């Protein structure tokens, strides 16, 4: 029985087309799913879209068709964004369907039965200028007879009748939650802002509208919908048959991580805990929030260019997972021809080549180690274990980082055996250089997998490595056996 693991990613709002905030989620995320597949584990792996609210009923009405409609014609563009992305979904989950809608009202009525939801009203001073709301001590009436908010602009007593989650209650459970799992909401600069928030002290969370009804009805007051909290953050249970504890899906709860952007931390971190708990269901065992993208752009258009694996690879390697980071043409044209053209693309090259020309096709019979061979074959092990450990912490970038520190030096390797000048030599020598950097290559490729999937498949094709071959167990317990035939090497990471 293998253990089971469930990560997800935020759910994208289809109100525009798909930004590449969007596509750095779900890459991200996808490559955590492969490498916990490739790592033995029973994997889920979710992704969708938040159908519901006010702007898309206003954007609907603009283009003169019915809001599920338009959330059907702009939620294509994200489905086929996971497609050219070679996103490994096991399934998408959209807000607008019914098991939504039945796993959405199961929950409310949950945590009705808790006693944490009640009728009530949001009355207070709002700033239409600032776009916020305000106590009555941050405002001042002034010489016109106007009352003023803290920013200088007018503020209005605005009264709308609302349901509320009592998320004053949850102050102490939530605290108790961060000191217990240090690690539920990082990175550590996430943490801080979240504790920092919840010290401070909560009030009671609006959780339903009365001014539109593309949203999931209030159970016994269907005037009221639900707000954005309890509709999207239900997702990751709709997705695993919630409210049905006996489907097959139910034991993947709870998620083992819960990837999202930096702009939605208190929303995974605070609130859905507390919607958790007081529906009497076990909490997640971590949020990660990723930093933004900045152009120092459409998706579509940067896998066209550049390449998917290209694209996978620059974001996932320069760009520290959780930090803010940058992307421009330059920037991406070096590093990829760098690290996957040059590097370990002609490294594949030269040395199967070698082989394809010198050992007659077939993968040459090894003779002795010597201490040059150990180190860069004790590397690419030791590079594994430290790819394992550095993925726990969602350090996508280290893991990177510690498997093309092995092709570099692989390529340092290779150049200093010279095995062009063993050809005429020690023939029986150069066999075992060319085996050493092809078995480097093998342990390589299957480490790169979850972040470059295509282009890894690629490499382990060239090498004749079997399909069930291609876990991370294969990496110490099957090496290549010489004598092996080997298909004709073409380049599998083309210069830009
Ligand atoms: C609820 O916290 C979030 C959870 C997830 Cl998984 C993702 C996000 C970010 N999505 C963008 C928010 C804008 N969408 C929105 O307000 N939808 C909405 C509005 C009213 C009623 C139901 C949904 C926010």
């Amino acid at each position: 029985s293998r253990e089971k693991y469930y990560i997800t990613t935020a759910i994208a709002y289809p109100n525009g087309k798909p930004h590449i905030g969007h596509a750095y989620e779900l890459i991200a995320t996808d490559a955590m799913a492969r490498f916990q597949r490739l790592n033995g584990m029973d994997v889920y792996f979710l992704t969708g879209t938040d159908e519901h609210g006010i702007k898309m009923l206003q954007s609907a009405r603009k283009e003169g068709i019915t809001p599920r409609d338009l959330a059907d014609r702009n939620t294509s563009a994200f489905r086929r964004m996971a497609e050219v992305l070679n996103s490994s979904n096991d399934d998408y989950i959209r807000t607008s369907e019914e098991r939504h809608y039945k796993a959405s009202q199961a929950i409310w009525q949950a945590m009705v039965a808790n006693g944490d939801i009640y009728k009530g009203g949001y009355a207070g001073w709002y700033s239409v200028r600032d776009e916020a709301y305000y106590g009555e001590e941050e405002t001042e009436v002034r010489a016109d007879g106007v009352r003023y908010g803290p920013q200088g602009t007018p503020v209005e007593w605005v009264e709308e009748e609302s349901y509320f989650f009592r998320l004053s209650a949850y102050q102490d459970k939530l605290l108790d939650l961060y000191e217990n799992n240090p690690g539920f909401i990082m990175p550590a600069e996430r943490r801080n802002e979240i504790v920092s928030f919840v010290k401070s002290g909560l009030k009671d969370l609006s959780i339903s509208r009365t001014t539109f009804d593309w949203g999931i009805p209030v159970p016994g007051d269907e005037k009221h919908v639900m707000y954005v909290w309890v509709d999207a953050l239900t997702n990751y249970i709709t997705a695993l048959g919630y409210p049905d504890t006996t489907d097959e899906r139910w034991a993947y709860w709870p998620a083992n991580a819960h990837i999202i952007g930096k702009d939605i931390s208190r929303f995974h971190a605070v609130y859905w805990p507390a919607f958790l708990m007081s529906a009497q269901l076990p909490l997640p065992k971590r949020v990660f929030a990723h930093g933004f993208l900045f152009n120092r752009i459409d998706p579509f258009e940067l896998v066209e260019r550049y390449g998917l694996d290209q694209l996978r690879y620059f974001l996932m390697r320069e760009v520290p997972f959780g930090q803010d980071g940058s992307y421009s043409h330059e920037a991406i044209v070096n590093r990829t021809n760098a690290d996957l053209a040059n590097d370990l693309g002609n490294l594949a090259q030269r040395s199967l080549s070698m082989i394809a020309k010198n050992c007659e096709g077939k993968v040459p019979q090894p003779g002795a180690f010597s201490e040059a061979d150990k180190a860069i074959l004790d590397q690419a092990d030791a590079a594994l274990e430290t790819a394992r450990k550095a993925m726990d912490d969602q350090a996508l970038h280290l893991a990177l980082g510690a498997i093309f520190a092995v092709v570099a030096e692989a390529n340092r390797y290779f150049a200093g055996q010279e095995p062009w000048a063993l050809r005429k030599t020690d023939p029986a020598r150069m066999g075992t250089v060319l085996y050493v950097t092809a078995e480097v290559l093998r342990r390589v490729g299957i480490m790169v997998q979850p972040f470059i999937p295509q282009s890894a498949e690629k490499l382990l094709d060239i090498l004749a490595v079997p399909a069930d071959k291609r876990q991370f167990a294969d990496v110490l317990a099957s090496p290549l056996a010489g004598g092996t035939d080997l298909p004709a090497p073409q380049p599998v990471f083309p210069r830009y």
